[PDB]
């Protein structure tokens, strides 16, 4: 798992989010091209405890095209907590420990926001296509909604 985290400030943070290259329509964030930049976080401001944002919107389904190559950021904006990013084909309800083996990609728990910053991190995965889901490993966040799906097609 992608174990490496890297530190960014708040504008660093908010130019990160504007670089998602996906369109929404209704609750699903809709990539294609080639190589396409997902830019998640976990709980922006004004959204909801526990949830992942993507392109502004809350836990929505991202639309990748098959054969893509995924780049994906994740950043955790939520001050005083950790929270991973885990992309796998197990699907909800989840357990408090999520039992999401095998994770085909994804992050290890991050670091708690620190000293006016937030820690991020980038990884890239080459899906096959099929339904996916992107979860957080941070026991009971799961369980209470921080999930969406993935369709590779
Ligand atoms: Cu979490």
């Amino acid at each position: 798992l992608d174990t490496t985290w890297k530190e960014a400030t708040l504008p660093q943070v908010k130019a990160m989010l504007e670089k998602d290259t996906g369109k929404v329509s209704g609750d699903t964030v809709t990539y294609s091209g080639k190589t396409v930049h997902v830019v998640a976080a976990a709980v922006l401001p004004g959204f909801p405890f526990p949830s992942f944002e993507v392109h502004d919107k809350k836990n929505p389904t991202l639309e990748i095209p098959a054969g893509a190559t995924v780049d994906v950021t994740f950043i955790n904006t939520n001050k005083g907590f950790g929270h991973s990013f885990d992309i796998t084909k197990k699907g909800p309800p989840y357990a408090v420990m999520p039992v999401i083996d095998p994770i085909v990609a994804g992050t290890g728990f991050s670091p708690v926001p620190k000293d006016g910053k937030f820690g991020y991190t980038n990884f890239t995965w080459h899906p096959t296509a099929g339904t996916y889901y992107y979860v957080c490993q941070i026991p009971g966040h799961a369980a209470t909604g921080q999930f969406g799906k993935i369709v590779v097609k």
